[PDB]
């Protein structure tokens, strides 16, 4: 199966449900950007060593290098949120940060360590388990590209 | 000093990258391509830095150069939503410095997209005042470079 294949595969209920929780969980980029990130790396903290750049992960919102970091990512699922009518444009976004993270040597199977995260963050704003499969559909869009 | 060049962003400053922002990010991919193209067009000695998104001159069709330009905007936009706070401007710059650092592109090259800037805002009946907010924008990233 093709990126395109799961970009088209994406259908009105499950954009419906991306949109609505995200009107909620992105509309806080900083906020819930490092709380996604801080989520990551406490359940899955094999994943740490890979974000040395950004420093001392433990700092949370105090760390600009990890605010930076975090306010960016809720930007590129910005971009994926928009994009989810045209197919040809969710792919080509999505095959953009698929190579930043190709060239990190994270894996499909790695990338989707953040469906954990997600859905606690959700669930966090009384989204449940229906909006958390939404979001590993999309998740699994830019796993077809890694 | 990147703070001190965030800080040249006044409440005018702010209001006409807002106004103009209304219009010119209303349409991230016709408007990111066209701001590229017009780059590369206009500046053809930094083609060779996009080598990855391999015949940029095919504009539209070329979809990693789409894909390329959409991103380009987001962050543009993302900048236009911490005007509000300069700490968080900052750091946002700073990431995306990075990421020109990494390609070698200098502050002197960054700033060769303001001739690109103003013309597409020209052609949207944005003139020099916008073209010179949009400037000061720039100039923070120059800053970090
Ligand atoms: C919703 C899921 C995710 C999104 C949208 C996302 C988005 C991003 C973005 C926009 C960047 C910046 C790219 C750059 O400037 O080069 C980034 C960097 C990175 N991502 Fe992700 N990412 C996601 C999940 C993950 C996961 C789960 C991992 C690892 C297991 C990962 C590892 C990395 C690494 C190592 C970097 C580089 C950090 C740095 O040194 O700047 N990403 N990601
Ligand atoms: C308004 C001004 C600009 C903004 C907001 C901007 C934004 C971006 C963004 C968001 C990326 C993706 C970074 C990544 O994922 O690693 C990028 C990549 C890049 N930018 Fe810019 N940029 C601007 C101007 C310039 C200029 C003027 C140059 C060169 C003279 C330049 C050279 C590059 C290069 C070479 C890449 C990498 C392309 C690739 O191989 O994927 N940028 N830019
Ligand atoms: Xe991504
Ligand atoms: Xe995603
Ligand atoms: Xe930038
Ligand atoms: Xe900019």
């Amino acid at each position: 199966p093709s990126v395109y294949d799961a970009a088209a595969q994406l259908t009105a209920d499950v954009k419906k449900d991306l949109r609505d929780s995200w009107k909620v969980w992105g509309s806080d980029k900083k906020g819930n950007g490092v709380a996604l990130m801080t989520t990551l790396f406490a359940d899955n903290q094999e994943t740490i060593g890979y974000f040395k750049r950004l420093g001392d992960v433990s700092q949370g919102m105090a760390n600009d290098k990890l605010r930076g970091h975090s306010i960016t990512l809720m930007y590129a699922l910005q971009n994926f949120i928009d994009q989810l009518d045209n197919p040809d444009d969710l792919v080509c976004v999505v095959e953009k940060f698929a190579v930043n993270h190709i060239t990190r040597k994270i894996s499909a199977a790695e990338f989707g360590k953040i469906n954990g995260p997600i859905k606690k963050v959700l669930a966090s704003k009384n989204f449940g388990d229906k909006y958390a499969n939404a979001w590993a559909k999309l998740v699994a869009v830019v796993q077809a590209a890694l």
